[PDB]
């Protein structure tokens, strides 16, 4: 193509064009108005129409880096705002968008995004487009790895949510639940696209495609090989666009690959029929949630192939990562019951079995128990998320959420209250989502959203290191993470954190916050606990919040507020340490 910013304004539509490159400018650019970043977008637009008329004008040649990376570098007030993107102004392109990938802020403190019904359903029907780039502009300078397309189709639910609700008598009551809903999901889609883009950052694209090999073969039992390969192949290089930032090229791609793979539909899997007869946003987001199809019932046995051949030493030699591929592919279209990353522990035992068997004297022998070497890989985290959810049916998300506080932070206490709270309380709504599922979907979904917990961790102990733990657990080994932190216990030479008083003290203007928030001030004191008393046992540490709990319940039902805290408070912090020895 002559002008590849006419070739995806030609593809694109403009509509879409302006939206990703919002978004774009949006996740780069985190602090800017809202108004500095329309112009920015307006102005690339323009020169986009005007390449698509004539695409041998001057300066229609260049690629999407330098055109992008250019506009990025003409912002007001860069060096005062953005200083380490300016020195990246410096260079030239690719080593320039190198650097800005280099610095972009996963964690920005930006003030939580709360919906007003009257005041936004006012600015919606005043300026709808306004409304809905306000919408792109927010989530993605609060989610700086958010794949375009995806949040795209997400600001268009928005949209429907506003058009059903704004009309009707009761706005509060219709939007509020809707905008929560959508919320859970711009959550969860965030940490999965998160999750990808850190696979390419830590361990690179050989594991980003492994992980999508297992992925889509248990979704797609009934495709070949040839298709689950094609897919991956094709899905590795949407994503690592996308995360990029390349969100033009994202997109087009990424509806290349949704039309082939609704033109082989009838190949792949059934339940895409589904998904195929929807606009190209729509489209690309049922087939990336699309469930799992019906297992085949000409499934092969893979003890001829994988244990039982004479020849699977040269076979592992003479061609490895289509070996390998193919054994993943397999071991994981039929196994829908196991999560993505056990399925990767499991490919890499087969792999390292096949090492040390080739070597030894007589191979066939050492490989044919290479199947049996799986058991114990499975029985571990079935073992973990039956005794989780056990907990969890028994004692509700908040205590459940307080015995991961003190689980994690016995493993992690130099890692900051906030985050461990943060941590703990996902966790703790893993089990509210899973542990409800049929049975067989349990293991499934707990380990992949523990993976995606973890991940978040992961990513903030990047910025702020404080332990080698941590790092060592985030950092060798993909699909060994969950086990790493699993395996995780108390250090037996860490120094307790001096106590402070304040800490454990609290004060009437919780009695005023939200339910959550209150939860996130306890959860937060019950952390400090066990950073101050790291050898206490859980069952002291339920105990003594539960007395926090009682003591705030009270003081916040007084007629006297103030007085009940500044009297009862002290006393409590006093004896609370002798409890937690
Ligand atoms: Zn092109
Ligand atoms: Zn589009
Ligand atoms: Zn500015
Ligand atoms: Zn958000
Ligand atoms: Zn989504
Ligand atoms: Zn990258
Ligand atoms: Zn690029
Ligand atoms: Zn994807
Ligand atoms: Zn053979
Ligand atoms: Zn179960
Ligand atoms: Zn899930
Ligand atoms: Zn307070
Ligand atoms: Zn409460």
């Amino acid at each position: 193509h002559k002008s590849e910013i006419a070739h995806r304004f030609n593809d694109l539509g403009e509509k879409h064009f302006k939206g990703l490159v919002l978004v774009a400018f949006s996740q780069y650019l985190q602090q800017c108005p809202f108004e500095d970043h329309v112009k920015l977008v307006n102005e690339v637009t323009e020169f986009a129409k005007k390449c698509a008329a004539d695409e041998s004008a001057e300066n229609c040649d260049k690629s999407l880096h330098t055109l992008f990376g250019d506009k990025l570098c003409t912002v007001a007030t860069l060096r005062a705002t953005y200083g380490e993107l300016a020195d990246c102004c410096e260079k030239q392109e690719p080593e320039r968008n190198e650097c800005f990938l280099t610095h972009k802020d996963d964690h920005p403190n930006l003030p939580k995004l709360k919906p007003e019904p009257d005041a936004q359903c006012a600015a919606f029907q005043e300026d709808p487009d306004k409304f809905l780039g306000k919408y792109l502009y927010e989530v993605a300078r609060r989610h700086p790895y958010f794949y375009g397309p995806e949040l795209l189709f997400h600001a268009e639910e928005y949209k429907a949510d506003f058009t059903e609700c704004c009309p009707a008598d009761d706005k509060l009551a219709c939007l509020i639940p809707k905008l929560d809903a959508l919320k859970e999901r711009i959550l969860l889609s965030s940490a999965k696209e998160r999750l990808k883009c850190s696979s390419f950052q830590n361990f690179g694209e050989r594991a980003v495609k492994a992980w999508s090999v297992a992925r889509l073969s248990q979704k797609f039992p009934k495709a070949d090989f040839a298709e689950v390969s094609k897919i991956v192949t094709d899905l590795t290089k949407v994503h690592k666009e996308c995360c990029h930032g390349d969100l033009l090229e994202c997109a087009d791609d990424r509806a290349d690959l949704a039309k082939y793979i609704c033109e082989h539909q009838d190949s792949i899997s059934g339940k895409l029929k589904a998904c195929c007869d929807k606009p190209l946003l729509q489209k690309s987001h049922c087939i990336a949630e699309v469930k799992e199809d019906d297992l085949p019932s000409d499934l092969p046995a893979l003890a001829a192939d994988f244990a039982e051949d004479k020849e699977i030493c040269k076979h592992y030699k003479d061609a490895k990562d289509v070996f390998l591929g193919t054994f993943l592919y397999e071991y994981s279209r039929r196994h829908p019951d196991y999560s993505v990353s056990l399925l990767l522990r499991i490919a890499k035992t087969y792999e390292a079995t096949l090492e040390k068997c080739c070597a030894e004297a007589d191979p066939p022998a050492c490989y044919r128990t290479v199947f049996d070497q799986f058991t114990p890989l499975v029985e571990e985290p079935k073992s973990l998320v039956k005794k989780n959810c056990d907990l969890f049916e028994e004692v509700g998300e908040y205590d459940f959420q307080n015995a991961l506080i003190v689980r994690y932070t016995k493993k992690a206490p130099q890692v900051s209250t906030p985050t461990l709270v943060e941590i703990g309380r996902t966790l703790g709504k893993v089990g509210s989502r899973c542990c409800k599922l049929p049975e067989s979907e349990r293991l499934p979904c707990s380990e992949n959203h523990l993976a995606l917990a973890l991940n978040r961790l992961c990513v903030l102990h990047e910025k702020t290191p404080v332990s080698e733990k941590i790092t060592k657990c985030c950092t060798d080994s993909l699909a060994e993470r969950r086990p790493c932190f699993s395996a995780l216990e108390l250090d037996e030479g860490y120094v307790p954190k001096e106590f402070k008083a304040e800490t454990f003290t609290f004060h009437a203007d919780i009695c005023t916050l939200p339910e959550d928030e209150k939860q996130i001030k306890k959860q937060s004191a019950l952390a400090e606990l066990v950073k101050h008393k790291p050898k206490a046992t859980k069952e002291q540490l339920k105990t003594v919040l539960g007395n926090f709990s009682a003591f705030v319940a009270k003081c916040c039902g007084a007629e006297d507020k103030e007085a009940c805290f500044a009297e009862e408070g002290p006393k409590l912090v006093a004896s609370s340490q002798l409890a937690l020895a």
